């Protein structure tokens, strides 16, 4: 059993139905995320920061290797493009597009981590392989696999953060 910490390079995976899907994006003209079945250049995200919502709110108002905790908000940096995973405003239904944002400002590039069940709880450490929920701070929608795309909708999808 391993714990996740900021500065860790990870890939975000979920299951469609049956092989797994990795959240991905190019970042050099195209900012929309897509799915990659299982490379790294498009799948690797760095866990830049992990803050409590309060800290997050304070940092915004006034504009190391820390272990992730459920309830905390994380900032995901696309290692290749150097941009940030964010909840976009566009859409092409009741779900928003997900993708890269050049600057790491605003609430769109922050996501809070939540337990899939009671086996984890707000405040506990997030383990590698844990099934978790990702909620967009700016939209309050979940990182979701729409059925084959990735979006932020009212419907949840479980994800895993696995180190490369």
């Amino acid at each position: 059993v391993q714990f996740l910490r900021t500065d860790d390079e990870v890939v975000l995976q979920c299951s469609a139905t049956v092989l797994k899907l990795c959240l991905a994006a190019e970042g050099f003209g195209n900012r929309l995320c897509f799915l990659e079945p299982t490379d790294l250049a498009i799948c690797c995200f760095t866990l830049e920061q992990s803050l409590s919502v309060r800290a997050l709110q304070e940092m915004l108002a006034n504009t190391g290797h820390r272990t992730l905790l459920y309830g905390h908000a994380i900032l995901l940096r696309h290692a290749h493009s150097r941009m940030y995973l964010s909840c976009l405003t566009t859409s092409r239904k009741l779900a928003f597009d997900v993708g890269l944002q050049e600057d790491a400002t605003g609430e769109a590039c922050w996501w809070t981590m939540h337990p899939a069940s009671k086996q984890r709880s707000e405040g506990e450490k997030v383990r590698v392989g844990d099934d978790l929920i990702l909620v967009s701070v700016s939209s309050e929608r979940y990182l979701h696999l729409s059925t084959l795309q990735v979006d932020a909708s009212f419907m949840q999808t479980l994800w895993n953060m696995n180190p490369i």
